[PDB]
């Protein structure tokens, strides 16, 4: 029934960039998504070096960077390959198409150039998707689609969830999966990525719920957990995503059996 | 029953913002937000000179301007406390609050520090304005809370604007209106702010849907009018500017009767 993460990678339907992601998770024995949000480039240039190895992909806002450049991201794309991970930045896309399309492509942040995964909201309804799309599958890049979110009263959820599912699966060609808190497709060409992911129970002072990557991956179903501050707001930014790793890996492989 | 503009402006319950906003709305008879939808500082800068009598608001995609800087936006300040209008960055912040905060005051546009309304997408739940209120409110800034789209599947309908309406009701001290397709809040604190307009019928290629400022201003019930590409796309920008606004502020007068 359930496949591993790397027969996923020869599904037929997959999507080139899913696949690349999936052979780097089972390669390095990894699911484990960091998000770096912080603020100086040297420290996120500092995390996704010495992370990288732990990590299946490294998840920006670039828009909260205050020194953001394009050299920048070339240096988070050499380290990107050096250890191999993909650069998922976090842009939730959510405008009409035609706006989209350019804040994918232009701008300052000339995401599309260096982003090989981005993600939007399907409250526009698919327009959103299918401007991404004009930029994003001439790059080659992949495409995630907000199903559910984290945080206290999301209105993410059920019909709204299920036309999350329905847009992505029309869209496979560029769609590659979800931010979600469980699975919530049931084609294994798809991605699910979690975030709101601590060790320890709790959650923010402004809505952030969290849950253990054993609940996340092992009970709910998901593929990858993203994690930013139960890592780095850590000492050891280091150690801390290895008991991430180790944490949603494990509970990969129970849920395989 | 319904009230003025200017006497919108006075209603106890009226935010800074919005009363400002209302008040030069009243002044200069207009009910038109210019989106200013380009790549280049110039002709930003131009069309914010040129049109800026005509307007209550210049609604700025910041992230698709090439060559973005926050002199730039110190220019457009300048237009806007010179010609009377609002700046309103269309960032339609849409994440956890932890992250819409540092997306609002950091990074590279700090545009909590010349955008003198943001909106937010729902979806997320009430943190995203807490986030947003966290920066905003020591800065007398305003938020839109994106209750209705303009788009083709729009998933902003029902249950999930009604929500919005709650959580803007809910946040009055910083959310100031929404961007609706039709008055959604009864409450005439509040202002919509309708995309999705043209003299003409049509809709573009991607989505997007048009309908006439006489629809929605005059049959809806909204406040104001966004257009972009209706005055962007014009040969004589100025002119159809004036067309937009003389149509929207006939609308209104005609609704107040
Ligand atoms: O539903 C979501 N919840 C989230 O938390 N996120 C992002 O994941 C990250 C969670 O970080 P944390 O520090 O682990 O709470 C943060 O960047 C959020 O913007 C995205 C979502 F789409
Ligand atoms: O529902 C919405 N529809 C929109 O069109 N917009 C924005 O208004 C603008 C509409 O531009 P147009 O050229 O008049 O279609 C454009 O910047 C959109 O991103 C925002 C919304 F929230």
């Amino acid at each position: 029934m359930e496949l591993s993460f790397g027969a996923r990678a020869e599904l037929p339907r997959i999507h080139p960039v899913a696949s690349k992601l999936l052979r780097l998770m089972q390669k390095k024995e990894t699911n484990l998504c960091l998000s770096a949000d912080v603020s100086l480039a040297r420290e996120l240039l500092q995390l996704a070096d010495a992370l990288g190895p732990s990590i299946c992909m490294l998840k920006t806002h670039v828009d909260i960077l205050n020194d953001f450049t394009l050299d920048v991201m070339k240096e988070l794309i050499t380290l990107a390959k050096c250890h191999e991970f993909l650069i998922f930045e976090n842009r939730k896309f959510a405008d009409i198409g035609n706006t989209v399309k350019k804040q994918y492509e232009g701008g300052i942040f000339k995401i599309a150039s260096w982003a090989d995964l981005v993600n939007a909201h399907v409250v526009p309804g698919s327009g959103v998707v299918k401007g991404l799309q004009e930029v994003g599958l001439p790059l080659h890049r992949g495409c995630l689609l907000i199903a559910e979110m984290s945080s206290t009263g999301s209105l993410a959820t059920g019909d709204y969830t299920r036309a999350a599912v329905r847009m992505a699966e029309e869209h496979s060609e560029f769609v590659v999966g979800f931010i979600s808190g469980s699975r919530v497709s049931m084609k294994p060409e798809f991605l699910h990525l979690t975030p709101g992911v601590q060790l320890e129970a709790g959650g923010d002072n402004l809505g952030q719920q969290y849950n253990s990557p054993q609940e996340v991956i092992g009970k709910r179903g998901s593929d990858i957990i993203i994690v930013g501050r139960g890592i780095i707001s850590a000492a050891d930014r280091l150690e801390a995503a290895e008991m991430y790793r180790k944490a949603a890996w494990e509970a990969y492989l129970s849920r395989l059996g």
